[PDB]
DNA sequence: CCCGCTCCTCATAATCCTTATCAAGCC
DNA sequence: GGGCTTGATAAGGATTATGAGGAGCGG
């Protein structure tokens, strides 16, 4: 049934609200002006993707041309129902203020505001803003906007399990391991890895999940990224993996999620100190991830 | 015609996810 | 003593996140 903190969550990671303005001679003002939310995921999720559909109960999956497909939704009572989750259930990621524009621009199309020259304006002020703002177009064609200020987002607390169990779907990691290590008995060895990534605008919700959890470490990418990366197998047998099973994931990842938990099972019993239980480890990375 | 909403498909690239190698150290 | 662990430390590449717009509908 998808629980709505799961929703906000994954919507936090994945998924996009968007503001079109596209020329267009079929408007009197010759701009098309409309609010969309898309979340586009790998085919592997459809199933997934439908559950979202069902939980607003609007908008439609459509199956894309790639291994991907698409929940969008492009009308103005579906936004509506949309604008009511996230009203109660907001984002906390610095995607909110996408959405708080995203909703100011949806509050004036509903007064057919983006009918008049001046409504017009100020939905272009507003997609200034928005994700990756004007193209060259618009500010040859819009010149002279009162420019708005992209509105501030203050710092996150997560204050529900369910949406850390969805912004783990759509950004987490469990990784499965084996490295040559010359100094052991088997010259090979195993390392598992939890890892939640994002970018540096949210480097203070990375490291809220120290505490939240309980563990883990912040580690940065010099491309500009941050990670949140549990390394320590007793944390990741005692914390980790107790509590994406009392909060399971919904997606694809859930299952490698799965096998996850049994290379901590042989782990656990020293088994892949053998070389049974190693070989059995092998055999569980290599169906996991990126090899199904 | 002109005007307005929205289904449905196609497009792009980087923020993600994923896979690595390593040695100081604990236990 | 010395296996075995674990944060530090890279980098790959594709799933994403963001996006454009034709064409089918009614007035
Ligand atoms: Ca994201
Ligand atoms: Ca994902």
């Amino acid at each position: 049934k998808l629980n709505p903190s799961y929703i906000s969550g994954f919507v936090d990671g994945e998924g996009s609200f968007m503001l079109t303005i596209i020329k267009d001679n079929k408007y009197k003002l010759g701009w098309r002006v409309v609010c969309r939310f898309v979340i586009s995921l790998h085919k592997k999720d459809l199933s997934l993707l439908n559950k979202i559909k069902e939980f607003f109960d609007v908008g439609n999956v459509f199956l894309m041309t790639k291994d991907s497909a698409q929940y969008r939704v492009e009308s103005l009572k579906g936004l509506d129902l949309i604008i009511n989750h996230f009203d109660k259930y907001p984002l906390i990621t610095k995607k909110q203020a996408d959405y708080k524009l995203f909703k100011m621009a949806h509050n004036l199309i509903k007064n057919k505001s983006h009918l008049t020259k001046e409504g017009l304006l100020e939905l272009v002020a507003i997609k200034a803003v928005i994700n990756n703002g004007l193209n060259n177009d618009l500010s040859i064609a819009f010149p002279g906007i009162n420019t708005i200020l992209r509105p501030d987002t203050s710092l996150p607390q997560i204050l529900n399990p369910f949406w850390l169990s969805g912004f783990v779907d759509a950004e987490g990691c469990f990784s499965v391991v084996v490295f040559k290590s010359k100094t052991s008995k088997l010259g090979e060895a195993v390392k598992l890895s939890f890892i939640l990534t994002q970018s540096n605008r949210d480097e203070y919700l990375i490291k809220s999940l120290i505490e939240y959890l309980g563990c883990g470490n912040t580690s940065l990418d010099p491309r500009g990224t941050i990670d949140f990366k549990v390394t320590n197998f007793s944390s990741i047998k005692d914390i980790i993996v107790p509590f994406f099973i009392k909060y399971p994931l919904k997606g694809n990842k859930n299952l490698d999620f799965t096998d996850f938990c049994e290379v901590v099972r042989l782990m656990e019993n020293k088994s892949h100190l053998t070389k049974e239980g190693l070989d059995q480890i092998k055999k569980i990375r290599n169906r996991m991830n990126t090899n199904r």
